[PDB]
């Protein structure tokens, strides 16, 4: 009956490929592969913690194309994040204590241009 | 496991009155617009500047349906003024396997809070 | 199945009473009558939006003395509220859709020296 | 109705290793801490600094039991120096009666991170 927030899964430090100077669109457009990998799906609460410039931001994640390798910041997002800065992608997920004790995140590391793993 | 999916949103809309002197906290919303995005009266939503690129929540209120209003007269008016152009946004938690097909309510407008 | 985040309850525009100029203690203390009339439990997570300075926090509660009209703003807290500043408390709670639509939020309102309706 | 409640927080531990260029994003916590507050390896938990009110949210991991340790190595670092005294808190969801008399799980540290 007690509830826990759990981190589901995690893209650690992927590099933000675009950010529109405009303001224009919405949500974190992620490749397809790596949502996979994380766990994440099409319009999930996200949470962006950039690493580059300390700016923590909330919104949703949506897929872009298979192999892209894209991570597309759009909407007021791209307040918060520029082309070439490190990011942690996380999305987080509820289930009961004892699942909780015992669970393990999907975790997708990354280097260079966008390589997982 | 459960998950947290967008429920529905507003597209680029106006902030059409914005005087921190009218006391309240909620964001006030042409029920058509509510509407449209599933969003209910009560309900927690964010709302993103894509103006000034503030990030706030609160909850939604509604205003009378035609009005084509968004409203932050309020404390929310910190965040916004009129003319800021924001999304409004609301979450709903569902198991993983409904969550993977969810389709979110999206209405898209233009120029004086039309929806398209 | 679809499960909504619905405001529960708030108090609307009571005045800060209190606030550790220390940074002291924790969580948001409040009279237990005021936490009655919004449907507020001890431990609850609330949101406080300062619409005396814009600052928006999130805390818990926790009850003061019945009849004390007690808004004790502590700990971390205290660097995002003063003394007269005024205040909405709020917390959320989720539920079903179908309830969602029919549901009526417990609003206490304030004015004066604390003096609730 | 669902409530929101404390599960449980660490009171006024001090911040022991931030540096921003340890590449994580987690609040790495001294085992015996989490036991004492029921926080999870992995659960979601909210940072309140009180030295400069900065609040923020990651998630905790575990760091070796005895240690004593609490560290933003990582990009929480940009909200916490060492030194700088805060309190963790994690939250659970639970039906409106069950909520009514919960207790939270408390520690209460003095000096070098020594639990009372």
């Amino acid at each position: 009956s007690m509830i826990r927030t759990m981190l589901q899964g995690k893209l650690h430090r992927v590099k933000v490929t675009h950010a529109d100077l405009h303001y224009e669109g919405s949500a974190c457009a992620i490749d397809q592969d790596f949502l996979d990998a994380a766990g994440i799906l099409e319009n999930e609460a996200i949470d962006i913690w950039n690493v580059t410039n300390g700016k923590r931001f909330s919104t949703y994640a949506i897929a872009a194309e298979r192999g892209s390798r894209i991570i597309s910041v759009n909407g007021a997002a791209a307040h918060c994040a520029s082309v070439g800065d490190i990011v942690i992608i996380a999305s987080f997920v509820t289930m009961p204590d004892e699942e909780a004790r015992t669970w393990r995140p999907n975790v997708a590391y990354f280097e260079g241009d966008n390589e997982m793993k």
